[PDB]
């Protein structure tokens, strides 16, 4: 049922409009296998370039928005990321706002090392999602994707396993089922936003509650297409 | 000696790329009188449009930068604003950085209502400038403009007088003279960044230590050209 979803988040890269154009030419020639929804998020100064030049079967995303949405929409940009850990290091209201204004969102959550070490990851993440849930207007869940970022495994010297991804995506789906029902839970894509590379994307994709990825550094490399194509391993 | 300087800061406006293009067409037809250096700062998503379409005798500025500079430079953008009150509501280091990386900066300062009411405006502003001063590399003062923002008069129900502008720009020039010498003090443009409109720009321009303006809302209106042309009243 759920279409696999892969978002490439360039973060604050590349350093120049010439490199961005070379990256776009590479993406435009990529052969996508299977069935997958691809979105690419880029720095604001590069959005008009992406929007003009990126293959039209993929969509462009902002990496964040402000309390602005009309400017981005005036370029024809439909998506934004919200809540990404770098920004985090309010949100339910900003989700409500972006959605009321016709945006599709990638809503990020995830716990830090102390909560993970304390055995409280599931509690901490559940609470984040329980706060998001009232802020989604009726009829807007089709326009929501949730990304789990294991912030505890980013720059800490700790690594996340494939089972950690699966467990945390299941936690999220279960809290959706508990609070807004099985139909919404069954349709919402829940992404893994930890370190995703060509060497682990296929095993992660196969996890039953992992519907895709919010990709960091590999989104600037030819390996992105391997990650996009890992959808063929997700059932 | 010092060339009058007017920076138009669009802030988070206009709401759409179509309106930005209409504003640029208006600016491109404007007849500038006298001698004046004009810079226009715009949201990041609109910088490539400004850079392509704005009259080449004016320059485009970023409204802020991050600890990025290469991206902006790759479009050929030479300026940025730093320290603007909205952003404020670290900096000396970011000034050093932007300058070392070839940027020209508009460095903002200014005190809040409590300091103004307490009689401490001059002390407060002086301290801000004394912090900026060590962070300017030797030989980079030609690439620095300072803007005084009377933050105490923005959204507080208090208004600033022409004499308040003059007094506060003089304070800044005096601290430059005291700390880095009369030659640098005599050449640095010090701008007034309070409410500047066609009805008060000429009287402000005539103030001896006011070298120009960092314009807010009037920068989106045909009145901007009146403010640019107030340079003929500055001696
Ligand atoms: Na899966
Ligand atoms: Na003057």
């Amino acid at each position: 049922m759920r279409t696999f979803f892969v978002g490439g988040n360039w973060k604050a890269n590349p350093k120049t409009v010439e490199e961005a154009e070379k990256l776009i030419e590479m993406l435009n020639g990529a052969k996508v296998e299977g069935n997958v929804e691809v979105v690419v998020a880029a720095p604001f100064i590069f959005l008009p370039t992406l929007q003009q030049k990126l293959r039209k079967d993929w969509k462009v995303s902002a990496e964040n928005v402000f309390t602005t949405v009309p400017m981005i929409k005036s370029f024809g940009i439909e998506w934004t990321i919200l809540g990404h850990s770098e920004r985090r290091d309010f949100l339910a209201a900003k989700a409500k706002f972006a959605l009321e204004n016709g945006m599709k969102i990638i809503y990020c959550c995830g716990e830090h090392l102390s909560e993970r070490e304390a055995g409280k990851a599931s509690e901490f993440v559940s609470a984040q999602i329980e706060k998001m849930i009232p802020a989604i207007p009726a009829g807007k869940w089709d326009d929501v994707v949730i990304a789990y970022e294991p912030i505890w495994a980013i720059g800490t010297g700790k690594v996340a396993s494939t089972q950690d991804a699966q467990e945390m995506c299941k936690v999220i789906r279960d809290i959706l089922a508990a609070k807004v029902g099985a139909d919404i839970a069954n349709k919402v894509r829940i992404l893994y936003g930890g370190s995703v590379k060509p060497n682990n994307c296929n095993e992660l994709a196969a996890c039953p509650d992992v519907d895709g990825f919010l990709v960091g550094g590999a989104s600037l490399e030819p390996g992105f297409i391997n990650i996009v194509n890992s959808n063929v391993h997700s059932k």
